[PDB]
DNA sequence: TGACAGCACTGAATGTCAAAACAAAACCTTCACTCGCAACTATAATGGGAGCTGTCACGGATGCA
């Protein structure tokens, strides 16, 4: 029933506020009981990973900044940091991903409208 | 049985050298067209002015005289 509330607010802060477990403890409940309470809900949350990744891709293709605001914008630690993800996720350089010209589902995780 | 607390373990990823790479093209040679300096030519013709000035004028100065 009762976390229901964190999963849209997941889609509107992957932002400026920067969101670890420990902040997600804010939530109401502990660090360790948050994890199975969003387990069997859902399968997959830590899902905040690929948010943070999809929420990274928003700004790659479809605004004209380049890659350096990127990866410190949603929420990643560094340039490395972001592509140690990137290419762990969808096995990329975003250098070869956004100047590609072509562009479709292969590593984008996505939200959870469950 | 009830909901919910916070430890246990697991694996993925984070931080690690590395050369694989592509492009800032900036740092070098090219090869050249052109821009640049240097030399000659052999009826024969032999003193500059040069368009300007416009009359200030004393006390002073020296130079001669």
């Amino acid at each position: 029933g009762i976390i229901r509330d964190l999963l849209i607010w997941l889609e509107g802060h992957l932002d400026q506020p920067l969101s670890l477990d420990n902040v997600a403890a804010k939530a109401g409940y502990s660090k360790w009981h948050l994890q199975r309470m969003f387990k069997d809900v859902t399968g997959h949350i830590g899902y905040i990973r690929a948010r943070r990744l999809s929420k990274s891709a928003v700004a790659l293709r479809l605004t004209a900044r380049p890659i350096l605001d990127i990866a410190l914008q949603y929420r990643f630690d560094s340039q490395q940091t972001f592509t140690r993800a990137f290419k762990k996720q969808f096995a990329q350089t975003p250098a070869l991903y956004r100047r590609s010209p072509e562009w479709s589902a292969f590593g984008i995780r996505p939200p959870l409208r469950l």
